Parts: C-alpha cells; sequence; structure tokens
C-alpha cells in the first residue's frame, strides 16, 4: 500500500508572496504526482505567510524533488524540507536542520569505510569520526557522519532500521 502521507510531503519556506496553490503545483508537479499543494495564507488578508507545502504521491517523488534543488519558484529561491516525522517533544512540528548524525551500536570492528560504503548512498560525505577513547584508543563502538545537506540526515533518521557491518544500529541528528 501507500507510504503514510507525512513520509510523502515537503514543507516549502521562503515562497514569493505572489506564489499560488497553482504556481506551487506547477513547479513541483515536475519531480511527481501532486495529492495536494497549498500555500499557507493570512485568514483574513490572503496575503501570502511565504510558505506553504506539497506532498507527492510516493517517496521517491520526493527524492526526486529534493535531488533537483535548488529550487527557483516564481523567481525566488525556495527551502523544501521533509515533514517532521519524529517532533522534539519541547519543540513540537520544529524542523531540526542539522547535517550530522550520531551512529551507535557499531562496536569495536566497524571502520570508516563500513560507514561511508552505506551513507554515501544518502547523501555526500564530508566528515565521519569513528570515536575512540582519549585514554586507551580503543573503539568506543559510535561515530559522527557529517554530510553537505540536511536532506540526507532526513532520510537516514527516517528509517525504522540501519544495518552497517552486519550491526543492527542506533542513528539520531547530532547536534
Ligand atoms: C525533529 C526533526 O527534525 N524531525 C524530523 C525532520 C525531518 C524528517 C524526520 C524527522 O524526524
Amino acid at each position: 500500500p501507500k507510504e503514510p502521507e507525512q513520509l510523502r510531503k515537503l514543507f516549502i519556506g521562503g515562497l514569493s508572496f505572489e506564489t499560488t496553490d497553482e504556481s506551487l503545483r506547477s513547479h513541483f508537479e515536475q519531480w511527481g504526482t501532486l495529492t495536494d499543494c497549498v500555500v499557507m495564507r493570512d485568514p483574513n488578508t490572503k496575503r501570502s505567510r511565504g510558505f506553504g507545502f506539497v506532498t507527492y504521491a510516493t517517496v521517491e517523488e520526493v527524492d526526486a524533488a529534493m535531488n533537483a534543488r535548488p529550487h527557483k519558484v516564481d523567481g525566488r529561491v525556495v527551502e523544501p524540507k521533509r515533514a517532521v516525522s519524529r517532533e522534539d517533544s519541547q519543540r513540537p512540528g520544529a524542523h531540526l536542520t542539522v547535517k550530522k548524525i550520531f551512529v551507535g551500536g557499531i562496536k569495536e570492528d566497524t571502520e570508516e569505510h563500513h560507514l561511508r560504503d552505506y551513507f554515501e548512498q544518502y547523501g555526500k560525505i564530508e566528515v565521519i569520526e569513528i570515536m575512540t577513547d582519549r585514554g586507551s584508543g580503543k573503539k568506543r563502538g559510535f561515530a559522527f557522519v557529517t554530510f553537505d545537506d540536511h536532506d540526507s540526515v532526513d532520510k537516514i533518521v527516517i528509517q525504522k532500521y540501519h544495518t552497517v557491518n552486519g550491526h543492527n544500529c542506533e542513528v539520531r541528528k547530532a547536534l
């Protein structure tokens, strides 16, 4: 069946105030079937709030849209982000826009190439830090991976599971 709708939505910030439901749809339909497309407006003035959202039919279409960034919509470069699927209890509905993940549960036998070979298919990697003990140099069993862009992290933390070097890993957004 269909992927959950929350995982098919893109919040689009930085809209031109002239962008409409129709012009936002004409732009983003280039990368897939849109089941929803709305510009947020003031309830009294109808003036744009400067953001909106689009819902694609599939997650692959969301990927296609994010891979086609930067998006210039009605003359303005906009800021698409996947919808918050797991929120911070203290900042409900806020996207924590970061480029770095914590990867835990990798034990002492996981090396840099294990992490790179796995995570490079989510995005362009800039830093891999396998954490070692300050006193002994022994591996501590966790790592940080820094990407060049936040959408890689968003794709990663949406997954229920990550298997790296045969280990079932815990992955979360970092700093
Ligand atoms: C807190 C936060 O930024 N959550 C989030 C955002 C995008 C995709 C998945 C997520 O869990």
